[PDB]
Order: C-alpha cells, then structure tokens, then sequence
C-alpha cells in the first residue's frame, strides 16, 4: 500500500506598481478627548488589546504592493 | 492499494498598477469626544479588541496591490 | 484499488488598472461624541472587537487591485 | 507500506514597484487628551497591550513591498 | 432768567447672592479644526476683532454680582 | 442770567456674594488645529485684534462681584 505525493507548485506571479509622481498630502487632524473607565481588566492566551487610544497615521507608502503565500502539506496515518 | 497524487498548479498572473500622477490629498479631521465605562473585562484565547479609541489614517500607496494565495493539501489514512 | 489525482489548475490571469492622475481629495470629518457603557465584558475563541470608536480612514490607493486564491486538496480514506 | 514525499514548490515571484518622485507629505496633528482609569489589570500567555495611549506615526518607505511565505511539512505516523 | 438744577440721586440698592456650596464641574471640550482665508484685511477708529480663533473658557465666580450705573448730566446754552 | 448746578448723588450701594465652598472644577480642553492666510493685513485708530488663536481660561474668582459708575457733568456756553 504505497503513498507517492508530489508538490509542485510553480508560481511566476508579480504584483507591480508604476506611479509617476506621488505627493503633496496633508494630514492635519483636529485632536480630541478620550476616557475609559475600567474595574477589572483579565486577559489570556494570545490578546491584542487597545484601550484609551488618540492615534494618527499617516503611511504613504510608493511601493505598497504586498503577496502573502502559504503552503501547507499534511500527512497523518 | 495505491495513492498518486500530483498538485502542479502554474500561476502566471500580473496584480498591476499604473497611475501617472497621485496626489493633492487633504485629510483634516475636525476632533470628537469618546467615553467608556466597564465594570469587568475578561479576554481569552486569540481576542483582538479595541476599546475607547479615536483613531485618523491617510493611507496613499502608489502601489497598493495586493495578492494572497493559500495552498493546503492534507491528507488522512 | 488505485487512486490517481492531478491537479494541474493554470492561471494567467491579470487584475489591472490604468490611471492618469489620481488626486484633489479632501476629507473633512467634523467630530462626534460617542458613550459606550458595560457591566461585563467577556470574549473567548478568536473575538474581533471594536467599543466606543470615532475614527477616519482616507486610503488613496493608486493601486487598489486585489486577488484573493485559495486551492485546497483534501484526502481521506 | 512505502511512504514517498516531494516537495518541490518553485517561485519566480516579483513584487516590484516604481515611482519617480515621492514627496512633499505632511502630518500636523493637533494634540489631544486621554484618560484611563483602572482598578487591577492582570495578563497572561502571549498579551500584547497598549493602555492610555496618545501617538503619530508617519512611513514613507519608497519600497514598502512586502512578501511573506510560510511553508509547513508535517508528518504523523 | 436764572437755571437752578439739582441732581441729587440716591441709591441704597444692594446686588447680593448666597450659595452654600459651589462645584464639582467638569468641562472637557473635545477639539476643533478651524480655517480662515484672506486676501486684504483692513481696519480702523476703534474695530474689535477676532479671526480663526478655537478657544474654551471656564468661569466660575463663587461671586459674580455686577452692577453698572452711568450718570450723564449734560448742559447746553 | 445766573445758572445754578448741583451733582450730589449719593451712593449706599452694596455688591455682595457669600460663598461656603466654592472648587473642585476641572478644565481639560482636548486640542486643536487653527490655520489662518492673508496677503495683507492693515490696521489704524484704537483697533484691538485676535488672529489664530487657540487660547483656554479657567477662572475661578471667589469675589467676581464688580462694579463700574461713571459720572459725566458736561459744561457748554
């Protein structure tokens, strides 16, 4: 009873970008009052947590282009 | 009793972009008010929260292409 | 009793775009007030929360193309 | 009872961008205010927080082209 | 022809308050975004103004009794 | 032609407050963006003038009480 698995995959893939210029961008944000009021605060086993945040981004990445590719092979007798 | 598998699968594909000029973005946010009140907070096992927040984002990717691709063979006697 | 798989899926697809120029964007957002008020908060198993938001996002992607694949092949005896 | 296993996954993959100028930003945020009250916190196994935060951020990578590829084997008798 | 002119006001008026306690008071204004554009500004003989002003005031007087009498006794052959 | 005046206002006047306690008062203003342009700006005679301002008072006066009286006795053959 033999098992024969092959895995092959072939990729030529390509995310692309072409941008002439980029620019002139302005982000001008106006402030703000955050409160938060908490007891008892528990956490386990892999949180992400935010709390009480005032926060501003600005990312102007000229590439930006982003793949993300996942193999997996299993086997269980 | 066997088993051949073959998975060969063949990408060739182009996520692509083009954009001549990119810009004369304004994001002026005008400020607010945000307010929480808890007794308990309990979180396990792979919570991602957010509480309280007041949060601005100007995101200008020239690129901004995105390509996500998952392959999963399993296999069970 | 033999089993023989191929899986040999091509793709030459392309997710394009095309562009002059891109721009004069303005987002102005005037503020807000936002209350959220608990007793008791609890989560498990892989919870995704937001509580008592107020929050602007511009995303000025030149790009903006995305391409989402996913082969799965799955064996049991 | 032969167990026979090949994994040869070819990538040619580009993630490629292209941008002439990439410029004239700017990020005025105007200042806030944040208060967070609690009587205990308690945290285990693998929690990542942030409490009572007020922050800016600006990224402008000329590349940003990002790639991530998780390749999983995995055997059970 | 003879003028005889008398001017004999009085007061006894009495402006007057009474208050046990004075208090808690909150006031958390929660930010603001203001813009103003001009070409020419011109003025003149006795202009009060303000121009693009964002601005919060608290006043508590435990007092705040005003009184205001103007006494104009004016005389023309 | 003989003219006569007499200007004998009398004033027993009382501006009064009477406060126990008076505080406990909070002032957390939340910030904010002021943006103002002009090509020309021309001012002359007695002109009082704010531009641009982001500007925050607290003021807790246990007195307050005011009072302003102004006499004129104005004379023309």
């Amino acid at each position: 009873g033999s098992v024969q698995i092959v895995y092959k995959p072939v990729d030529l893939s390509k995310v692309t970008s072409k941008c002439g210029s980029l620019g002139n961008i302005h982000h001008k944000p106006g402030g703000g009052q955050v409160e938060v009021k908490s007891e008892k605060l528990d956490f386990k086993d892999r949180v992400q947590s935010k709390i009480g945040s005032l926060d501003n981004i600005t990312h102007v990445p000229g590439g930006g282009n982003k793949k993300i590719e996942t193999h997996k092979l299993t086997f269980r007798e």
